């Protein structure tokens, strides 16, 4: 049970700005078998070559502005919670 | 039971700007096999090759300008919970 | 249960800007198999070339401005609580 409010707020969030979210899972299986019954063999060259990866940001240029003019937040009643009873607010002017 | 309220508010949300999200799963299965019964064999060059996964971002230029103005909030009555009672929010002028 | 609202408000919302969401799965399978009964045989030569998997975003020049201008918010009521009794919001002028 979430209650979330925003009443008159600037905000400016960034979740990983630069490289982000990288999720490099190597795990290659090698079951390469080699069985000789009753007979000859000669060499057994066993040269598997291993996997390259890469992830590369090269130039980044992020530029970011952010303006937020309220005049003013006044007479604001912000009641979330529950079983509350009687919650004034007034506000007079001359 | 998610709630959430936004009243006269600025927001500038960014994930994972630059990189993004990237997910490689590099898992290849090698089960080449040789079987030699009551015979003669050769040699065995076992050579197979790696792959290449690349991911790139170069040159990114990016630029965001975000402008909010509001004049004024002034009289909210904002009741997200529940079972309340009697919120009353009063303003006068002169 | 999802209750989402808003009044007034300026978003400038970015998932993942640059690279975006790139999923790369390298799984080849390989069972190429070689059986040899009662006979002969010369060399084997097992080269298996490696795939080349590769995803860019050479230049982007991404630019995006957004302006609001709100006079004013003023009298609201927003209740997205249950069972809430009596809820008043009163502005005079004059």
């Amino acid at each position: 049970k979430n209650v979330k409010s925003k009443i008159g707020s600037t905000e400016n969030l960034k979740h990983q700005p630069g490289g982000g979210k990288v999720q490099i899972v190597y795990k290659p299986v090698d079951l390469s078998k080699v069985t000789s019954k009753c007979g000859s063999l000669g060499n057994i060259h066993h040269k598997p070559g291993g996997g390259q990866v890469e992830v590369k940001s090269e130039k980044l240029d992020f530029k970011d502005r952010v303006q937020s003019k309220i005049g003013s937040l006044d007479n604001i009643t912000h009641v979330p919670g529950g079983g509350n009873k009687k919650i004034e607010t007034h506000k007079l002017t001359f």
